């Protein structure tokens, strides 16, 4: 190893974890909502020693790689193996295709985010048990600012008279269960899930019911319908799904749209 192990990451959450619980260890890049990644990202994930991805219900390619059929060491590992899911709002009584039922964007949540970064540190030390000291470390130390960032806005979140938000899409179920907040998504788990005619006639009366003057949109377009039909204002908030391309740690861009969000609730 020149740099270390050569870590490939699925999308931005994954690759952020990975990068600051490896810290100067390793070499740790990025493959380039739809999914698919290219035919050079698989053939770079068979060449590379560590793939990390955060679970089957959002990358659901990740099942289908076969290290052992491409004669490949790649130690495909799950970030959020063991962690406990939510069901996805509106689907919360179905019993029971099963993998549309269960709510991936949990690692909006800071706490749940510090969960799992502890699984890639114990993966990492899994795979690379001689630096296991630094993985857990660098872990430790992302957990303690993830619950230094939770206890910070509890209480900015308790006195906020509106709980009710609206978002693109249903993305941040995890952190309004956190606060206590109510949240309602245009679209469904994913952007590509328009709504159809009757269930946008529930988000016009979910915002007239909860007084909701504010949909958050992303940096879509039937968002830009509804702001006629209901006449609310439009604010930014990124679920981290794509890179910022910025200067900031993870926690530096969730605690951004944490504020983002609490300023408006209140
Ligand atoms: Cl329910
Ligand atoms: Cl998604
Ligand atoms: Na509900
Ligand atoms: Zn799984
Ligand atoms: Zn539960
Ligand atoms: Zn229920
Ligand atoms: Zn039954
Ligand atoms: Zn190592
Ligand atoms: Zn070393
Ligand atoms: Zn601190
Ligand atoms: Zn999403
Ligand atoms: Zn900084
Ligand atoms: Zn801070
Ligand atoms: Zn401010």
């Amino acid at each position: 190893p020149g740099k270390g192990m050569k870590i490939v990451t699925s999308f931005y959450p994954i690759y952020a974890m990975v990068k600051e619980v490896s810290g100067d260890l390793n070499d740790v890049r990025m493959i380039q909502a739809s999914f698919e990644p290219s035919a050079n990202d698989i053939a770079a994930i068979y060449d590379a020693d560590v793939f990390v991805y955060h679970s089957h219900t959002l990358e659901s390619w990740a099942g289908s790689l076969d290290p052992n059929l491409k004669k490949s060491k790649v130690k495909v590992l799950e970030a959020s193996e063991g962690m406990t899911l939510e069901r996805v709002p509106g689907l919360e009584d179905v019993e029971a295709d099963e993998k549309t039922l269960y709510d991936p964007h949990t690692w909006l949540d800071p706490e749940k985010a510090g969960e799992e970064a502890q699984i890639i540190a114990d993966k990492l030390s899994e795979v690379d048990s001689e630096h296991k000291e630094t993985y857990q470390k660098n872990a430790q130390a992302f957990i303690k600012k993830a619950q230094e960032l939770t206890k910070k806005f509890q209480p900015k979140f308790e006195k906020a008279t509106q709980k009710t938000f609206v978002t693109q899409h249903t993305a941040f179920s995890y952190l309004a269960k956190r606060f206590g907040l109510n949240q309602l998504g245009i679209a469904g788990i994913s952007p590509e899930q328009e709504p159809s005619p009757r269930q946008l006639t529930e988000i016009q009366e979910f915002v007239k019911t909860y007084k909701v003057k504010t949909i958050f949109t992303e940096s879509s377009k039937v968002a830009e319908t509804l702001v006629k039909s209901t006449g609310v204002g439009l604010k930014t908030l990124n679920p981290l799904e794509s890179d910022p391309q910025n200067d900031k740690t993870y926690l530096e861009n969730l605690e951004e749209n944490m504020s983002i969000l609490a300023e408006e609730l209140k």
